[PDB]
């Protein structure tokens, strides 16, 4: 009996597994993804640190950024293949961020899955993890205030400073140009922290197939 039965929780954690694959090897796909479209954004946001850009080639810069922004939020509200989402926690029937701010709405707690008699692997990393979220490394405010978490508040303010003429008008200037070096602060520590969730999946990735290899 207990053999038959071990041998069905094994063939169960199984099961389990080829469903945990699934998942975070989408997850891994769409996060290369995220990646690369930060660092696009990062791209333009040192472009627009040039104190002697047009209003016209800032308002370029902006439209860019809108446009990276707005591949980011679909990124962010993906779906797998059952048109569930995948960086909402629990909460996979509703769109985990909003369109125009870019706030979570999806659930808090990591999905977690029984893999085998040992662990409880944690499989889908939520919104929060990957898109408000900072890590320990993250470069601080220079003038001691709190880090963005945001990337969407990142990209919205950016965009927002670049879209405000400021030509003869030092104030505004130097206003929008703050936002802009708080921003590529913002992109660096987002892409601390995309690269931190990206290689734990990777780690899990390399588990699951030495379980279903195994």
């Amino acid at each position: 009996v207990v053999l038959s039965q071990a041998q069905a929780q094994n063939s169960q954690y199984a099961l389990a597994r080829t469903f945990a694959t699934q998942k975070v090897s989408l997850e891994e796909s769409v996060l290369s993804q995220v990646t690369t479209a930060i660092q696009t954004a990062q791209e333009k946001i040192v472009y627009a640190g040039n104190g002697t850009l047009s209003d016209d080639d800032r308002a370029s810069l902006a439209t860019d950024l809108q446009g990276i922004r707005d591949q980011l939020m679909n990124l962010a509200n993906s779906t797998d293949g059952n048109g569930r989402y995948i960086f909402a926690g629990y909460k996979t029937e509703a769109a985990p961020f909003d369109q125009a701010t870019g706030g979570y709405h999806g659930g808090e707690k990591s999905v977690t899955q029984q893999v085998d008699s040992a662990r409880t692997m944690v499989i889908g990393h939520t919104g929060a993890q990957i898109f408000n979220s900072i890590t320990s490394n993250a470069v601080p405010e220079p003038d001691g205030s709190d880090s963005e978490k945001n990337l969407f508040v990142m990209l919205d303010t950016a965009i927002a400073a670049l879209k405000t003429p400021v030509e003869g008008n030092n104030v505004e200037k130097e206003k929008a140009a703050a936002a802009i070096d708080k921003t590529n602060r913002g992109l660096k520590n987002s892409l601390n922290n995309v690269l931190t969730v990206r290689a734990e999946l990777g780690t899990q990735l390399s588990e699951l197939s030495t379980l279903d290899s195994l």
